[PDB]
């Protein structure tokens, strides 16, 4: 049909279904957003909606309101031409949930009724359903296309005129007849994936030439069914239903690969189960390929020496983005003699290579036991890495900076190309997109400079840092510096060269989320535990809060209260008499021994049984006996009940065929207690997620809809994450009076029931780990170490030891032994529990008395649960409350420990960045940019010794103090920065306070104080909770206050000061010219540098001077060798104290002596 | 993924009677032999050169 | 090396190449030449190649283009032929060593190692498949 937009012209756009409190909560938050953050700005609204109150229903109803608002806006804007369609999404990480949510939306369109008459006529129900498009993977896209569609595409695009195309398509048509064989199915899936790559590549190559096949009618319909990503380009569909993987990767249309992350300006994005997306986005960042840094830099240097972009208007400003990079490449390749290839001296790299690691800020590690350096030998013409058994890490750090500077400049130049082309105003009647300008921009720029081999790296970058265009000043987190892992080995096939194959991760998954929100999207993250307090199993909301600010929206206490009222009134446990009881299952050993004796009459002891029958190793005996005791005691208390029927025992271990003897022993125990209680028991061994996905739960469905008896299921935590209801139909014939109404009776529409006993084992395998590759796993592991260190959970000492061990093959038992020490682990445990007992609560009809069976370990963890319960589930409140009442444990507070670790990390970062910056001011010439960095650090610390709120601009100069305006620290300020300890862990130590910098003395002076209040420098410390770190205080604030005080005195006698030239920067403080004297005088303000200056400027005079102290000290005069001599014979003059300690009166005596001795020249 | 490819190819062999299952089996056997022999040779160029006998 | 620097000075290879006023998306220019007297070209005119120092392009405008392409081809085959001469010279240099692991010394046990060591040194790894293929169409010479 031609069902088009005129079908709504008599639709009433202000009849809306009477909105449940959840719809109103979302709408209030977004209208409050648009009136605070602006109209055009993104947002992020984490919605902790518990289960059982329509999470997905509410999401789909918000999605439908945005669809109807587009239809209204089209019936209004048709007088304006601006068909600015907003893309709505629905991303979630699983395929079952995406498909089920789409089909829920089509059911919602069809059956939505307002005031007894359906909200949509038949034509409107046909229109809206066309706006929704579902984007599955390439193989499942193809195996959906019928023979008619692929034949019509192949004829229309004339590709059947080739042979091997229809060879592959014939091979795939042939396999389809046998997709019943699972292994024929696996072959068919892989092959359909590759053929879809091939087919769509040829379609796009056709459509980029002049023979653009004009698409309409049946051929357009067939291409759209082959390419549902096409309907989005035409203007046909907004709403894409896809997975996070296919969202980050991007979907195809007839002309190019649409990547949804570059076109987010105004999208609305509903992410179901948002916290699970940190892991999924992490898994996509860890897949990206390694880059040989020696090939990369030698290629860039060689191909950037001459080759040039041409001076048209398209390239109107591009060539000056690439001029600083060209200059840095030629300078880098001159220093590091990059004509010669690189090889190692000594150690044996066919066995193992060198591995280096660096997080681009202060957490450097290397696998080499020794400090490898790199030396260029001009007789051999090789660059020799002393595999010693330094300088190599400096080489690799610089080479990486240059490579990322290249990719970042390619993005800046793609947008400058895009502006220049849009301004060209090409032939009319032609719409050419913006990401249409993307690939053309990349290929024209690479073809000009000859760098075509860098094309894949450039395309990949536009999704990890590419959302940014679409040092110790600036904001300085991990979550967007990332990490780098460099593996120096022998080039494959050769015997004497070496590659540095770096693997990066240029951002973390929180950096990707806040890039989307900075770029315009309105993310709507729905999950029961969206705001858990981990950073490994959830985004880092402390960072997102500091990064976004007022774009990270929130629910007030009013609205959280209103949502809790809705939840209670929809799951009213207490009024209707539904009971929750929990039992904490300790270890009982003679229990399991008695079971074992009755399992094997011929055997004489429990250890003998566990050895000869269960296959338990003797060192493993304690663990298997412990957890098997707890598990079988849970089964005992379950089937011991008269009433309860369904139990799910959640385990760290999949009780599949591998431990079949343990399965058998459990079967026999279930049997004895089954017959003893006169109850039929059935147990399911090895319920993983796949058996639920393909077969399984239809069996317990029919079992409970038809049969009598109790059912027990064994499965793991990860296995429950398949994405399905564990519910069955209520059969009143079998159950009778065993179920009642928990909700309001008003919405009792659904006759189904869910799990009504559940056993929870304490999870320990909570670190993330990627199986995709070996380097993907090492990038996951270093991301988790550095996310824990960034957050505060690991001290720099512990984080660096763990990073170091992880380079040299830390075994997963040893990784997990050290994650368990963080409080992040306890918050991820409580997350896993809080999600387990919410699967046990979907349905709207419940048992009278629910068993929640807890492991004995979880008593210690759950007891510490301390969030506000106003959005906890009823089962979780049961577990917590029954743990809490059982008596209190001694708790290490997490904010306090986390302040200690952040004091040490802010101090280490200050120390290492300062030493790097000073070492780079000793490179001659000193850059003016680095001079500017040193000056911004000093200027910031003078105007703000303390800040009242955690600055976002200069954030690792300051450390949060427990006590406002001072703290006590203890460490070697030239020593190891892992060995500082801070706040009253050392109750006696050096002090950072206004009273120890002696600022109260110096502002009493008559000359210096006007200089300060002219400069804005704070003349007494504010009393706030963020203070200077020990490095900044001892090494910059004291120095800079001294410099300002001395120079402020020397103005009071008509000196004129000058900038110290770049040749000797930081060797000397200031340069003066005194009236009546022409000789230039350099200053040091508190023989080698004197010689090195006079080597440039010849004979001159100098000043050494200390601002505060006893002015009565003797004035001294020296020669070149720092030997005392007479004033007339002197080149160096000292003023020991220019201002009095006791009264701040000017040392006029020493001023007279300085003036006269300069006149003795 | 190695034994994913080899499991897919072991699975197809049971149906080489279908001519078009045979076409699929031939193409994939070619690609997996490229794959298998590439990995064998990479192993044999290093230090862990597997001592072949028997 | 000397011929490459001389060639790129004559033909200004600092600048990429583009055409003037031809609709090559319909049909390109096709040239053909048997490296001795049977030259043919599908362009009705004698295409030239002008290097424009304000535009910084090398413009193929309606010769000299066939001279450019003939010379560029000579230089490319000279490169591949020199790679074969240098693989043989590497082999003859290595055979006398016996370090520890030349567990075959034949004409082609040293082939892949010689190719990869020479390409890795000059940084030309992208020319690797073109070198492997050639070792039999002229590599018996």
């Amino acid at each position: 049909m031609n069902v088009s937009i005129e079908e709504f012209t008599h639709f009433d756009f202000q009849l809306v279904p009477e909105p449940s409190p959840l719809d109103l909560v979302i709408t209030e938050s977004l209208k409050n957003h648009i009136e605070v953050n602006g109209v055009k700005s993104g947002a992020l609204l984490p919605l902790p909606f518990q289960t059982g109150i329509g999470k997905t229903y509410t999401a789909l109803n918000f999605l439908l309101q945005q669809m109807l608002e587009q239809v209204r806006s089209e019936l209004k804007e048709e007088n304006t031409g601006k068909k600015s369609k907003r893309l709505l999404y629905y991303v979630t990480d699983s395929v079952d949930n995406v498909v089920s949510a789409k089909a829920d939306l089509l059911k919602l369109i069809e059956k939505q009724t307002v005031k007894g008459e359906p909200r949509f006529t038949l034509e409107q129900q046909e229109y809206l359903k066309a706006q929704i498009v579902h984007l599955p993977n390439q193989s499942e896209q193809l195996l959906q296309c019928s023979d008619a569609v692929l034949n019509d595409v192949l004829i229309g695009f004339n590709l059947n005129a080739e042979r091997d195309v229809q060879a592959e398509w014939s091979a795939i048509s042939g396999l389809r007849r046998h997709a019943s064989n699972p292994e024929v199915k696996i072959s068919l899936n892989r092959q359909a994936g590759y053929f879809y790559r091939n087919l769509i590549d040829r379609l796009q190559k056709k459509q980029k030439g002049a023979d653009r096949v004009l698409l309409s009618g049946s051929l357009l319909a067939s291409v759209e069914t082959l390419l549902p990503g096409e309907k989005i380009r035409n203007g046909s569909a907004h709403v894409a239903f896809l997975t996070t993987s296919k969202f980050l990767k991007g979907f195809h249309n007839t002309r190019s690969r649409y990547s949804p992350l570059r076109d987010l300006s105004g999208a609305v994005l509903i992410i179901d189960e948002i916290d699970k997306q940190n892991q999924v986005i992490l898994s996509e960042l860890c897949k990206q390929q390694a880059q040989d840094l020696i090939w990369a830099i030698r290629t860039l240097r060689a191909n950037f020496r001459d080759h040039q972009l041409e001076s048209s208007p398209r390239y109107d400003k591009i060539e000056d983005l690439f001029e600083p990079l060209r200059e840095r490449l030629e300078e880098f390749g001159t220093n590091w003699n990059l004509a010669f290839a690189f090889n190692t001296e000594g150690a044996n790299l066919n066995e193992r290579p060198v591995r280096l690691f660096s997080d681009r800020s202060f957490t450097h590690v290397s696998s080499a036991t020794h400090k490898l350096s790199l030396k260029s030998d001009f007789l051999r013409r090789k660059n020799l890495i002393f595999s010693d058994e330094g300088l190599l890490t400096r080489f690799v750090n610089e080479a990486d900076v240059i490579y990322q500077w290249f990719l970042g400049t390619m993005r800046k130049a793609v947008f400058q190309y895009w502006e220049n082309v849009r301004g060209l105003e090409i032939e009319v009647r032609e719409n050419r997109s913006l990401e249409g300008t993307f690939q053309e921009a990349v290929q024209s720029l690479l073809t000009h400079f000859n760098l075509q081999e860098f094309e894949s790296a450039v395309y990949e970058s536009f999704d990890t840092r590419g959302l940014r265009q679409s040092k110790l000043s600036s904001s300085k987190s991990y979550h967007h510096t990332g990490l780098k892992l460099v593996e120096v080995a022998h080039n494959q096939g050769t015997r004497d060269t070496v590659n540095c194959k770096a693997s990066f991760l240029n951002t973390s998954p929180s950096g990707v989320l806040a890039d989307m929100v900075d770029a315009g999207a309105v993310i709507l993250g729905i999950s029961a535990t969206a705001r858990a307090d981990t950073v490994i199993h959830n985004f880092d909301f402390k960072y997102l809060n500091e990064r976004l600010g007022n774009k990270l929206l929130s629910l007030s206490r009013e609205q959280k209260q209103r949502v809790n009222n809705y939840y209670h009134s929809r799951r009213n446990y207490k009024d209707n008499g539904v009971v929750l009881t929990v039992k904490y299952l300790n270890s009982r050993d003679a229990f399991l021994d008695a079971l074992l004796e009755e399992y094997k009459p011929e055997a004489r002891s429990s250890h003998f049984i566990l050895n000869h029958y269960l296959g338990i190793a003797e060192s493993e005996q304690a663990f298997v006996r412990s957890w098997l005791s707890k598990l079988l005691a849970s089964i005992k208390a379950f089937i011991s009940s008269p009433d309860n029927r369904y139990m799910l025992s959640l385990l760290n271990r999949t009780l599949d065929t591998t431990r079949q003897n343990i399965n058998d022993f459990i079967q026999f125990c279930c049997d004895k207690w089954a017959k003893e209680f006169n109850v039929k028991t059935k147990t399911f061994f090895g319920v993983n997620a796949d058996w639920m996905r393909l077969v399984g739960y239809d069996e317990i469905s029919k079992h409970l809809n038809t049969e009598l008896g109790k059912v027990v299921v064994f499965s793991t935590y990860a296995s429950m994450g398949a994405g399905k209801n564990p519910d069955y139909a209520v059969n009143l014939a079998l159950e009778g009076e065993s179920l009642i109404s928990v909700a309001d009776v008003t919405y009792s529409t659904q006759l189904r029931s869910d799990i009504d006993s559940i056993y929870l084992e304490k999870p320990t395998q909570l670190l993330l780990s990627d199986d995709y590759s070996h380097t993907a796993n090492q990038l996951c592991q270093f991301h988790q170490i550095l996310s824990l260190q960034e957050n505060g959970e690991l001290s720099p000492k512990s984080a660096e030891n763990w990073c170091r061990q992880q380079l040299m093959g830390m075994s997963r038992e040893r990784s997990l032994q050290q994650y368990h020490q963080t409080s992040d682990y306890q918050s991820a445990v409580r997350k896993y529990i809080e999600q387990a007992v919410g699967r046990a609560g979907r349905t709207s009809l419940k048992r009278k008395q629910i068993l929640l069976f807890v492991d004995s370990g979880l008593k210690e963890i759950l007891a510490e649960e301390s969030r506000d319960p106003s959005l906890f589930s009823h089962e979780y409140v049961a577990l917590v409350n029954k743990a809490k009442s059982a008596g209190k444990s001694i708790v290490e507070d997490r904010a306090v420990r986390r302040l200690f670790n952040l004091a040490q990390r802010n101090n280490k970062d200050g120390m290492l960045s300062i030493k790097a910056l000073v070492h780079r001011l000793h490179n001659q010439p000193a850059s003016k940019s680095d001079i500017q960095e040193w000056q911004d650090i000093r200027t910031q610390l003078l105007r703000y010794p303390t800040v009242a709120f955690q600055p976002e601009r200069f954030n690792r100069l300051y450390l949060q103090s427990m006590t406002k305006g001072y703290y006590r620290y203890q460490g070697n300020l030239d020593g190891d920065p892992n060995s500082f300890e801070f706040f009253d862990r050392v109750p006696y130590g050096d002090m950072v306070s206004e009273e120890d910098c002696s600022l109260a003395t110096l502002v009493q002076n008559q000359y210096v104080r006007p200089w300060f209040e002219r400069k804005g420098f704070a003349c007494s410390w504010q009393k706030e909770a963020n203070v200077m770190t020990p490095i900044m205080f001892t090494n910059i604030y004291k120095g800079a206050l001294g410099e300002q005080a001395v120079e402020a005195v020397l103005t009071a006698f008509d000196f004129t000061f000058e900038e110290v030239p770049n040749s000797i920067y930081e060797r000397f403080d200031n340069r003066v010219i005194f009236a009546g004297i022409e000789q230039p005088i350099w200053l040091d303000s508190k023989s080698s540098k004197i010689a090195l200056v006079e080597e440039e400027f010849g004979p001159s005079k100098f000043i050494y001077v200390n601002a505060l102290g006893d002015t009565s000290k003797p004035i001294r005069y020296l020669n070149s060798c720092f030997v005392e001599t007479s004033p007339q014979l002197a080149k160096v003059i000292e003023i020991p104290a220019l201002i009095d300690d006791s009264n701040a009166d000017t040392n006029r005596t020493a001023v007279q002596e300085l003036i006269k001795w300069l006149h003795h020249s």
